[PDB]
């Protein structure tokens, strides 16, 4: 089977990038998407920079046999550090989650003095990348906060209830209700309904998936497809467990 259109690949460390994969799939911008997840070596925030890079390079070598038009890095950690040596080795546009999220935040605020909150893993925060960027463009009212416990709550299917509420109430103790909240972790889009309901209408949720859909439109020549795209899933370890949560998060 060969047709004349665009085939791309999505790479996250674990299963978080499935939420990103969701938004891309609903868009119908491609005909085939290749999801790979290095689930053997999860998570990536633990390692130093050089090892993440040598790890991300091993994923590129993987994507070569498929020969894709564009590669998307769904890991905020990999996006921070590895999104460069990939380009010094790729023959095709390789993009990441951070800028799309930042740009989508700015466009949605257009107001330098508005209140921005950005939640993520401990590793995503320490890199300061989202911060280093939003400041450069003159946005002043910003705080960044590590809410790492949301990740295993997502993986155990906790999306609602007093327990999740107790978690939000815990993490968000004496916190300014922001105008826009950024989800700098790929698991977090699974808790959005609870968070907005918790934060209220004032807070505008910046979806990493939705931020990159609008992002690629700005940067690339894209056609909307009549037919829905074809999914492929690949994992370092335990592929079928990924395929499950894939069906769960999306309902194919």
């Amino acid at each position: 089977f060969q047709s004349n259109a665009m085939k791309i690949g999505v790479f996250d460390s674990g299963v978080g990038g499935l939420s990103v994969l969701k938004s891309l799939y609903e868009a119908r911008l491609f005909d085939e998407i290749i999801y790979y997840g290095d689930t053997a070596r999860v998570p990536y925030g633990v390692k130093d920079k050089d090892t993440i890079i040598k790890f991300c390079l091993e994923a590129l070598d993987f994507f070569e046999q498929f020969q894709i038009d564009m590669l998307i890095i769904a890991c905020n950690t990999a996006s921070a550090y590895a999104l460069d040596a990939l380009r010094a080795k790729a023959h095709f546009p390789v993009y990441g989650v951070i800028d799309a999220g930042v740009e989508a935040t700015i466009k949605a605020l257009h107001d330098k003095n508005k209140e921005i909150l950005v939640i993520a893993t401990k590793a995503t925060i320490k890199s300061e990348e989202y911060q280093k960027r939003l400041l450069s463009q003159g946005y002043t009212n910003i705080n960044a906060l590590a809410t790492g416990l949301f990740v295993p709550m997502v993986e155990e299917g906790i999306f609602e209830g007093d327990f999740l509420q107790s978690a939000m109430e815990y993490y968000f103790k004496n916190i300014t209700t922001p105008d826009a909240l950024i989800l700098a972790c790929t698991h977090f889009p699974l808790l959005g309904r609870s968070l907005s309901k918790y934060f209220g209408d004032k807070t505008k949720l910046i979806h990493s998936g939705d931020a990159i859909v609008e992002f690629l439109k700005e940067r690339e020549n894209i056609d909307l497809k009549n037919h829905k795209a074809k999914l492929h899933f690949y994992a370092s370890s335990d592929v079928e467990s990924l395929k499950n949560t894939a069906k769960i998060w999306l309902n194919l």
